[PDB]
């Protein structure tokens, strides 16, 4: 019954494969000490990322093409190759899909559809349109304050983004007639999408329990003899985080203003639509009960490290509660396509970047940086190390892997050339937080919010580059002078 | 705006939950030598399967609830617990989803949607409705011939079902107005679904390359000192397979007839609808070409063991070709809910059965049966071993794992009690083939065809039980005397 082919953007293929081909041919001229497979994997990964920007096919199609090409040129098995002694000496593409980040985000997508089905989403949206809808930046500051308060309680940033702030932004933009993948997207949806992302960055920076890279940094710094202690982290971050809480939202507002900037009659419009919506119903009350069990289990996860409190498992059990309760048919959860899309593409990207790690590319880079800096005072060693830890996150889809790979090497560099370990440790952990202001695979929240269709990826990458400059300036300078005002060095 | 709740079948919970609770509560009197964790995992598994038949929720919902319950009672982590030397000492629930069987079947589901989207399916359906179909048992024997022909070439049984025979059955039954999850299913669809399953069983029985358990059996028999020789297997199976090729289709036709048994004008109807479909189009030409590249890559799978020829990867590569050409939009591939349903539920069931293995349940069973059979002549030893090898496949979601677990133990039993090594090696390998006539998770094809909505699972299990009796009689006795005519025992 199909007559013509789907319109495919073939020009989108010109840039990635050309880039890949060119870097393929530069394999004889690799830096030395590397590996031919390491350089080939770098080539395929960069080609795939450029494909995620030039968009031949949606990102799922581009990452599927990348994964298929990866297997085709012999850089990754399909099944895990097992040691002899049980170890997996090289992992295949099918294990890509047993990833915690992807599964947490996908199940969070399913519960967000639950929220919007009940009608709870629009109830929360109208409550917040009444209390801050007068002036859009009021709503923006509302959700940044909400994220900042959640930072100290919900120890995983992806749970905060996919469970709370993204449902809020979606609801609010639906009540404003702002739908994704549409010109309509720019009435308020895109500004609040980007603001949610950077609020998540700020909340991760404020608390040592904002994201797992923070705790990796804490363990690695403790290995070298420096104890971060929540209050230590909090007091070191308080003033730079506040300077950022004022600078970043306003630079976003000037750079990415939200079309509709004032709703002078927001209070009465919101009250009317809450009155017509009627009192809360039993599907919405059930949904709220499951939502607060998800929040409470995520918070207890912070104190009890057990499987039953795993952030992905909390989402799984929340959705199975949603199924047994009757809020959600399983045909409702099945054709909620964002979950399976993110499962495909984010798992493939995490796998390819992990291969970048496992072939010795990041290790070679750490060794290169260890050998290249020698005749310099420790202040400039610190500036250069902050810059390198920042910009190497273009080659990471995790954050925990980034810290595991480069935090202890860079920290040993800094202390080996005279810099004080507490200051350097704090600076590098902060850079590990502000790394998120880069790619769409930087962390979980970046993967959610760069893909919802409200913010194009041109704008995402460019504005994140600008904000990364501002974040580094803020944290570097303000945090260094604040951290000796408090006595850390 | 949701008004009232989705209807949930709560009575469906009584039987599984009752069974689970009682099997939990009799844990102290477990058979002895069995871990409490093995017995508890057994209880959860039986509860989940009983739920898949009593249906408190769709199969995805019940297996998800089962997996959540598994984690809740401390029988499975969420992340893999790794040794401190790379070994995995306990496997978590997220690794379940990097499964080749589930992913192969899911990508085949999306490629079948491609076939039926282009209109290629209905062209194939009308060609065979014109060449067979005036009498529906003609269609049944046609698809049985198709499976029999593919058995010697395409080494994966699920690839044969999901890549070829299921699209054929769906196409034909859509052209016969026999449509799933409704009474209309009984015009011809259910008959062709069940007949496809058993054609796949027979073709797997005919050739030593019919499914992976065959090659596991041959390697184990060589470990014990008996060499199967393709022609060996073919010659030993041919006459029993022919007796089955005559008996089983007729027993299915009498037991499960297809309401529409005669189409007196089938050839002219098919010629009419082929005339009006018009000449083949470029979308269908592209789809047919990628289909036959999939088939040739699957046949090369039989001779070259390389990742680029992996049957799951071949499915991935076929779908990415379908994406590059434009046959399939990526939103088309995203809202095909059968693929994600099969991924979820089949991955969870394979995971739970694996836990059945890894906790030592099947090992205790092998040792118990080793202790139980002692004072009996070897003919009765062979009968009871065939019976046990058949009926233990209710506690297996793989088949390869079943063979790896119990084939060499049962064979050492049989040979240790006087039986001739070639005879029971062949009898147990045949039993491993005809094991499929059991559950809906028996093998890949069983999970595909038992779930399409054409065959209820009540009738599936019951009719599979009857046909399993018939399969055992045929293969056991007829194959034993036929294998005595040849120089085997």
């Amino acid at each position: 019954a199909m007559k013509t082919l789907e319109k495919v953007n073939y020009k989108g293929f010109i840039w990635p494969l050309a880039v890949g081909i060119v870097l393929w041919l530069i394999t004889p001229w690799r830096p030395g000490g590397l590996s031919v497979q390491a350089w080939e994997m770098f080539a395929i990964f960069v080609a795939t990322i450029v494909g995620c920007i030039t968009k031949p096919l949606p990102i799922g199609g581009t990452t599927l093409l990348g994964m298929v090409v990866t297997v085709l040129v012999g850089l990754a098995p399909v099944k895990d190759v097992v040691n002899s002694k049980g170890v997996v000496i090289q992992t295949g593409i099918l294990s890509s899909f047993g990833n915690s980040a992807a599964w947490l985000i996908a199940m969070a997508f399913i519960m967000a559809h639950g929220i919007s089905k009940t009608g709870l989403g629009n109830r929360v949206a109208y409550v917040m349109i009444e209390k801050f809808g007068k002036r859009s930046i009021g709503i923006g500051y509302a959700i940044t304050g909400l994220e900042l308060m959640m930072g100290a309680l919900i120890p995983s940033n992806s749970a905060r983004t996919g469970g709370v702030t993204w449902p809020v932004v979606e609801s609010i933009s639906k009540s404003y007639d702002s739908k994704p993948n549409d010109p309509s997207r720019k009435k308020i949806g895109a500004y609040l999408d980007f603001m949610a992302f950077h609020a998540n960055i700020l909340s991760t920076a404020l608390f040592i329990t904002g994201a797992a890279p923070n705790l990796v940094a804490q363990q690695m710094a403790a290995q070298k003899g420096y104890q971060m202690s929540w209050v230590s982290w909090f007091w070191a971050a308080l003033v730079p985080v506040l300077v950022a809480t004022v600078i970043i939202p306003l630079v976003i507002y000037k750079m990415y203003p939200p079309e509709v900037k004032e709703t002078p009659n927001a209070k009465n419009w919101a009250d009317d639509k809450l009155k017509e919506m009627g009192p809360i119903s039993k599907p919405e009350k059930i949904m709220a009960t499951v939502f607060c069990l998800a929040i409470l289990l995520w918070v207890l996860s912070g104190f009890f490290k057990i499987p039953q409190l795993d952030s992905a498992f909390v989402a799984f059990l929340a959705v199975t509660l949603l199924l047994i309760t009757g809020v959600l048919s399983m045909e409702d959860a099945l054709h909620e396509t964002g979950a399976w899309n993110i499962l495909i593409w984010l798992s493939i990207l995490i796998f390819m970047a992990g291969k970048l790690i496992s072939y010795g590319f990041i290790a070679w880079f750490a060794k290169f940086i260890q050998s290249e800096v020698h005749g310099i005072n420790w202040g400039l060693v610190l500036v250069v190390l902050i810059l390198l830890m920042f910009y190497t996150h273009y080659f990471f889809a995790s954050g925990t892997a980034h810290m595991t790979a480069l935090y202890l090497p860079f920290l040993t560099v800094a202390t080996a050339m005279g810099a004080p370990l507490g200051l350097s440790a704090m600076l590098l952990a902060f850079t590990g937080v502000i790394n998120a202001s880069t790619t769409h695979y930087a962390n979980g929240p970046a993967s959610i919010l760069a893909t919802t269709g409200y913010v194009k990826q041109s704008e995402w990458w460019k504005m994140n580059f600008i904000l990364g400059l501002i974040y580094m300036v803020i944290f570097g300078i303000v945090g260094t002078i604040w951290m000796k005002i408090i006595g850390i060095w």
